[PDB]
């Protein structure tokens, strides 16, 4: 639906970098809690990103909060979005693939690139808040279109627009530096 997906990528995001993640498991279950200043969470591991971390305390971890439900509780329920802080430190941007943004009609420009390891989380919804903001996504029943995020090795990561990131994938993440382009369509 068009204002039901509006919805869910216009909700608020806490991002946090270089923090400390407890990961557990409950019941088949493996989470990793989060606490940062006074906002605590809890995110939800599943397919890739829970074997990615080992259980107990995991220091120098980058987290991309987004809570799922529309339930007004204190503590923030996640999935995916954790990947690990970059090993050194840059003053610069590490990689600025281009950007297009095609409403097939085309317009140039950058995606910056902060991280060595990015969640496919926190791509999908960097892209379609901007494809929102500035193209009229999900609005006027501009609904379909896909994503795709093109690599140096010749890879492509496809992400279509018509629904919600697949949560399984929320987790993975890809080589910030080897991205080479990244390209957004709607139609």
């Amino acid at each position: 639906s068009e204002s039901e997906l509006k919805h869910y990528y216009n909700k608020p995001i806490l991002e946090r970098k270089n923090v400390t993640g407890f990961k557990y498991t409950d019941e088949g279950k493996h989470y990793l809690e989060v606490t940062v200043g006074q906002q605590h969470s809890r995110i939800t591991l599943l397919g890739s990103d829970k074997d990615k971390f080992k259980d107990g305390e995991n220091s120098n971890i980058d987290v991309f909060i987004l809570r799922e439900g529309d339930s007004r509780q204190a503590t923030n329920y996640s999935i995916g979005g954790v990947t690990k802080s970059n090993s050194v430190q840059y003053i610069d941007y590490i990689n600025t693939p281009i950007l297009e943004i095609k409403k097939d009609d085309v317009l140039k420009d950058f995606y910056y690139i902060s991280k060595e390891d990015i969640s496919l989380k926190e791509l999908d919804y960097r892209l379609r808040e901007r494809a929102i903001k500035q193209h009229g996504l999900y609005s006027n029943g501009l609904k379909q279109g896909q994503i795709t995020i093109t690599m140096n090795d010749g890879t492509t990561h496809t992400i279509d627009l018509s629904q919600k990131l697949e949560k399984e994938r929320m987790g993975e993440s890809i080589d910030g530096t080897k991205i080479n382009k990244i390209l957004v369509e709607m139609k």
